[PDB]
C-alpha cells in the first residue's frame, strides 16, 4: 500500500501540467523527476524519510510560455539523460537536465504542443502531439521532421493525447473531434522514411529533408466517447482512454477476437472490455498513468483523491481499485507519475503541490 510521506509547492503558483520520472535513470543514483508548469521544468530528487531535494529548473525566456508536457529520453551516443518539453508556443526544447541548458530545439506545429512521447525502442524518435489537429515525428538526432499525421482524414480538431504500443509499431491518438485514431508506423513508406532520417546529413547534401504527409489513419473511432478524447494509453493490444465523463475505457479495435493487425481502415466495430469509473472529474485536462510493467494505472481527481487500480487479473474488467486520501490534498491532480521500480508515486497539482507517496 501507498503512504503519504511529503508534499512540497512550487513558487509560481500556477498549474503544475506535467510530471515524469525518469525511467532512464543508471544503476544507484537517486530517483528523479521532472514537473512541468507556468514557463517552467524543475527536476528533484527522491531520498529517504520522504526528502525531496530540488535541483535546478529551466526558465523559458518568454515570460507567457506555458509548459504542458515533458518527456525523458537519453543521448543515444553517451547515455546520459535528456528531456524534452514543449507547451503553448508550439516549441519543442531539448535540455541537457544535468546543466538545465536547452541543447536544440524543433519549431514546426501551428499551434501549442499538448503531448511529447518517445519512440519505446527508439530513444532518438519524438512523437509531438498539438493543437493545429496534426502528430508530428521527429529524429532528434538528426534533427529532421520524419512525418506528419493529419490532413484530410487525421484529426478534425486539436490533438490532446498519443501513445506508441509496445514496439512502437503502431500510435493512438485522441482529441476535441471525440475521435481515436491508430496510425501504423511500421509500414515500408514509414520505416522507409525513418531509415532516410537516420542517413539526412545537411553538410553531406543539396536535398532538403523530404517529410512525410500521413493524411489517412489506419483505424478511426467516435463510439468510445461523447466528448473530448483528452488521454490515451496501450495496455498491449488493449487502448485505455478517457473523457470528462468520470470514466478510463478498456477497448479494442473490430469484434471480440479480431486481431489488432489485421483491422482495416474501413472497421466500423470495437468492444468494450470494461470501464473503471471514478468520481468528481468536471475540468479538462487531466492524464492518467501507468506504471513500467503496467500492474498498476493511476489518476487523480478534481478534488486531490488518487485513485490506483491492479490490472494483475485476468480481465480488464477485473481490476481492483484502492484510493488514496489525504486531508491537505484538495486541488486537482492534473498528472501522477510511477519510478521504474513503483516503488513512489508522484502527484502534481493545480495549486502548484507535489505529493510523494511511498509503497
Ligand atoms: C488560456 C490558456 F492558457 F490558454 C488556457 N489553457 C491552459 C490551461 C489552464 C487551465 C486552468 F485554468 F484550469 F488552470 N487548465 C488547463 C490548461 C491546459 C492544460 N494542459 C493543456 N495541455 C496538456 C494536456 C492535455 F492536452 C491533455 C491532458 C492533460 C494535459 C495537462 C494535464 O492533463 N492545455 C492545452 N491548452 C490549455 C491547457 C489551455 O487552453
Amino acid at each position: 500500500s501507498f503512504k503519504c510521506v511529503n508534499s512540497l509547492k512550487e513558487d509560481h503558483n500556477q498549474p503544475l501540467f506535467g510530471v515524469q520520472f525518469n525511467w532512464h535513470s543508471k544503476e544507484g543514483d537517486p530517483l528523479v523527476f521532472a514537473t512541468v508548469g507556468s514557463n517552467r521544468v524543475t527536476l528533484y530528487e527522491c531520498h529517504s524519510q520522504g526528502e525531496i531535494r530540488l535541483l535546478q529548473s529551466y526558465v523559458d525566456a518568454d515570460a507567457d510560455e506555458n509548459f504542458y508536457t515533458c518527456a525523458w529520453t537519453y543521448d543515444s551516443n553517451t547515455s546520459h539523460p535528456l528531456l524534452a518539453v514543449a507547451g503553448s508556443r508550439g516549441i519543442i526544447r531539448i535540455i541537457n537536465p544535468i546543466t538545465m541548458q536547452c541543447i536544440k530545439h524543433y519549431v514546426g506545429h501551428g499551434n501549442a504542443i499538448n503531448e511529447l512521447k518517445f519512440h519505446p525502442r527508439d530513444p532518438n524518435l519524438l512523437l509531438s502531439v498539438s493543437k493545429d489537429h496534426a502528430l508530428r515525428l521527429w529524429n532528434i538526432q538528426t534533427d529532421t521532421l520524419v512525418a506528419i499525421f493529419g490532413g484530410v482524414e487525421g484529426h478534425r480538431d486539436e490533438v490532446l493525447s498519443a501513445d506508441y504500443d509496445l514496439l512502437g509499431e503502431k500510435i493512438m491518438s485522441c482529441g476535441m473531434d471525440h475521435s481515436l485514431k491508430l496510425w501504423r508506423i511500421n509500414s515500408k513508406r514509414m520505416m522507409n522514411a525513418i531509415k532516410e532520417s537516420y542517413d539526412y546529413n545537411p553538410n553531406k547534401t543539396n536535398r532538403p529533408f523530404i517529410s512525410q504527409k500521413i493524411h489517412f489513419p489506419d483505424f478511426s473511432t467516435r463510439d468510445i466517447h461523447r466528448n473530448y478524447v483528452d488521454c490515451v494509453r496501450w495496455l498491449g493490444d488493449l487502448i485505455l482512454s478517457k473523457s470528462c465523463e468520470n470514466a478510463i475505457v478498456c477497448w479494442k479495435p473490430g469484434k471480440m477476437e479480431d486481431d489488432i493487425d489485421k483491422i482495416k481502415p474501413s472497421e466500423s466495430n470495437v468492444t468494450i472490455l470494461g470501464r473503471f469509473d471514478y468520481s468528481q472529474c468536471d475540468i479538462w485536462y487531466m492524464r492518467f498513468s501507468t506504471d513500467f510493467w503496467q500492474k498498476m494505472l493511476a489518476l487523480g481527481n478534481q478534488v486531490g483523491k488518487l485513485y490506483v487500480w491492479d490490472l494483475e487479473v485476468e480481465d480488464p474488467h477485473k481490476a481492483k481499485c484502492t484510493t488514496l486520501t489525504h486531508h491537505k490534498c484538495g486541488a486537482a491532480i492534473r498528472q501522477t507519475s510511477f519510478s521504474r521500480d513503483s516503488s513512489i508515486l508522484i502527484a502534481v497539482c493545480d495549486d502548484a503541490s507535489i505529493w510523494r507517496w511511498d509503497r
